[PDB]
């Protein structure tokens, strides 16, 4: 671990409600290093490709419409065990089952309007697929953050 | 759910120690909507009516004296599953058994000086009784917060 | 002074945008003492009294409409030089003229949506009338905050 | 204005020191709207275009080296009087001359490592060119933030 | 309980990464009272005496080298059940197994670079040994904090 | 400069009101480096030396009594133009004259309880003597903070 990466995304509800800074501050405070960041408007092709596992499900179109309703802030974050860690930080999928101190536990209320997305660490390879899906290799940035020498042994 | 309400109250210890803002910021950050707010001094009649279930208990008079010792900030908050949610946010009844990130876990130390009160969701109807007890219908405010359209499906 | 009081309210824009906590904090942080606090909706009649000095002016109805368009959080604060201090803290009337640090310089953009009101120290007695205007004497609370022992010589 | 736009970027010092969140917050807090956002590394060629006005000056290469020495977070913000407002918020050029409250007055120390850049309102069209310089039109997002309904008269 | 004390220490990673304030603010917010504070550079004698239980362990020298690599901020904190409470606040020993809202859960990533140390409440007497080890009796301060009368019954 | 040092202390009012963290943060935030840090009680003799310039003045004993009435947190900070920078950050002597943003403008109210002291840059050598006055050379720490690589050209 250490140069592990994950895809993380302030969803359109978090963007609208003015929580980009707050959320990025939590990942920066943590020592996680930003290596991708992009303010964008997901299109149909990308939305439907992102939720492909849910194609045949009834709720699919509503899901595409929401993630489409307004712009997102897509991120790639780097650090030891980043993928699991970001998921611990965000809370449970449902904000109403999330503990205070998690992103969703502090900022959210509804299951389907949960402010943020992070690659599932239990879906092996998910982080990579999501990253390549949202960022071209050129959009990613190789650097060394000041913090790194004091974050890791 | 969604227009569900609960009664919440910064107790005299939280008022004294300067935590009104901090606590209201946590509920505002969450998307919960304020529909009642009142800086007040509870009297005997109201204190004893509030803790009526504890009339015959030895500790009753001490409890009335504390909630009487200085002014409170009483609130009504609105949102999906508000009653349970506020209780998750505050922590356990004892601050010394509360997790960091909860109100009591971050700001409190003593069981009997726990900075805040929130209607018990497990006492069905408690929120309503507490609300009507502290606020007249005219003191409550029907509005729509900006946030609502992005907080709920 | 020491017991000087000033009328302050979070205007409906500031309320909508979820700035009540952050505002109350700035005042508690400062050592100012909350002695009145009332989440309310200004009715028309009250709104026209409050702006009575501008009644024969073109922009009068616009002012009335806005200030009544959503709930406010009306407050009373107590401390040495409270009125002037609160007006220093808020900024200039136009937030477009306000310094970073001040409430308006950090939170607002348009002269008309300047988020907050506070009694003008340069109009003697203003604090007095506006306090009386929004608050019956019995809504206000005499107490002693532990901070004062160290706030004042 | 209302839809006026300004180019802002967290310089490599500010990025290294973990100040991206805190910076984006100050702008969201303010009600400014993010309409462009790109974590990137300025290549040399871009860096020399951006500083083209200083090309025949001694300190030119130092400026190029620094601005390319690490990733930046480049942004576009939208609001009434955005450009001037952003420059008020940042401070003076020298942080050693900047007031507490301003981004530089709180976070920076040396004229050369002044943490952040923002288009100069006193050089008309500057915002326009620098925006175009860092962003292709299609990287920018037309949307409506719920805040504006209350941010603007 | 109430005048119970524990030894707490921002480790060299927390010092370097600029988290003294943030951590002290969490203990002050909590009502815990500072009665010892000291910015210092631990020497060999003290480091090896502190980790004496780990003398024969292979990892001992690396542990001494890290706690030696840069200065610490050593503290003594006072309050009811302080020793357990500080340990709840910091998280688990491993930051990657810590919940958001804990010090390590918010600020750390690596097991061996966990920003902070707090006396183990399950090692009876540990707090005292650690305190006497780092502070002479004269370096400690007997006072009464303002908060105390509202923190405890 | 770069290695210039300044003496700063949170006065007993600021200590009582739980402002040590918030103060240290403002300085870490800024990139100033803590090189001395000592929670202490000024004895009378020290207090009279520190205020020696006012010894033949009426208000002298009041000053001595106050500064010795409770613990202080005495500090030393290192950075380019540290002394002037710290005095800009604090505000004016009177907090009633201080701007929002400055430590005193946000946290204090009365000229006499102005929460914090910092060496005067307009009295050359002041920083030197006050540092020596509160700190033996060996209490101070030579180290390198990772921030400087990016804080200074």
């Amino acid at each position: 671990s250490e140069h592990e990466r994950t895809f993380v995304m302030v969803k359109p509800d978090g963007v609208q409600r003015g929580l980009i800074g707050d959320i990025v501050s939590r990942f920066e405070d943590r020592g996680l290093k930003m290596v991708g960041g992009k303010f964008m408007q997901i299109d149909q092709e990308l939305a439907e490709e992102h939720y492909g596992e849910h194609e045949d499900k009834p709720f699919f179109d509503g899901l595409v419409d929401f993630i489409t309703s307004g712009p997102v802030f897509a991120m790639v974050w780097e650090g030891q065990d980043a993928t699991r860690q970001v998921r611990t930080m965000m809370g449970e999928t449902d904000p109403a089952e999330s503990a205070p101190g998690t992103i969703r536990g502090d900022y959210g209320l509804d299951l389907g309007r949960n402010v943020i997305h992070g690659s599932d660490h239990e879906d092996e390879g998910a982080n990579e697929r999501e990253i390549e899906l949202f960022f071209d290799e050129d959009e990613l940035v190789d650097w060394d953050q000041i913090d790194s020498s004091w974050l890791y042994e």
